[PDB]
């Protein structure tokens, strides 16, 4: 059910979802360990991904959502990394994209900082690197991440020091770094539904200068 339409580097489009990625880049604690050494991308591509059947299943649980947190559905646009990008374009997400052991318990984490979603392409903490190279930091190797419509609705916020149930009365977690000041968010979903895989991005990391 899936058709994905590449967008033209000229489309306003890519335009605005380029400047979400690499705005959004940080550095990382790890020194680059998980998902390489870089301060910015090479985008190779930009997909919208389009599927009547996924979308409408997004558009009837933010409607519910709506409706139990004042009218508003708290909806983002956010980065998700993950080896199962493929599965998730096709089929949407589901319990298998979640993340059992993360810090904000077990559901689908999205970042607002495109290169935390960047420490996952590979794996939990880049796993062992890009299939060809077995390199963490590879700057050869194509990667995807994708750019997702997500609805929050009544989110708990979970200040942090750096599939489950939503807790009781929300509909997603906020998980909000408190000692780097410099890092944004992460959101945790529990039902795969509150989440629209819209853009899938291809692209390289670059090796700075
Ligand atoms: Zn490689």
């Amino acid at each position: 059910g899936t058709i994905l339409i590449d967008l033209s580097p000229d489309d306003k489009e890519f335009q605005s979802v380029e400047e979400e990625m690499q705005s959004t880049v940080r550095e990382h604690r790890d020194g680059g360990h998980a998902g390489g050494i870089f301060n910015r991308y090479n985008i190779l591509k930009i997909q919208k991904v389009c599927n009547k059947k996924l979308w409408e299943r997004y558009t009837h649980r933010r409607k519910e959502v709506s409706e139990e947190n004042h009218n508003h559905a708290n909806e983002r646009m956010l980065f998700h990394g993950s080896p199962f990008v493929n599965a998730i374009i096709h089929k949407g997400f589901d319990e298998r994209h979640a993340y059992i052991g993360g810090m904000f318990g077990a559901g689908i984490y999205f970042a607002e900082n495109s290169s935390k979603s960047n420490q996952y392409v590979y794996g939990i903490g880049g796993g062992t690197g890009c299939p060809v190279h077995k390199d963490r930091s590879c700057y050869i190797c194509h990667r995807q991440l994708l750019f997702c419509r997500v609805t929050l609705g009544k989110s708990f916020l979970q200040f942090s020091a750096m599939m489950a149930h939503s807790p009781p009365g929300h509909h997603s977690v906020t998980g909000r770094p408190s000692v780097n000041g410099l890092a944004l968010a992460e959101y945790v979903i529990y039902r795969g539904e509150q989440a629209y895989p819209e853009y899938l991005i291809t692209y390289q990391i670059m090796r700075p200068e």
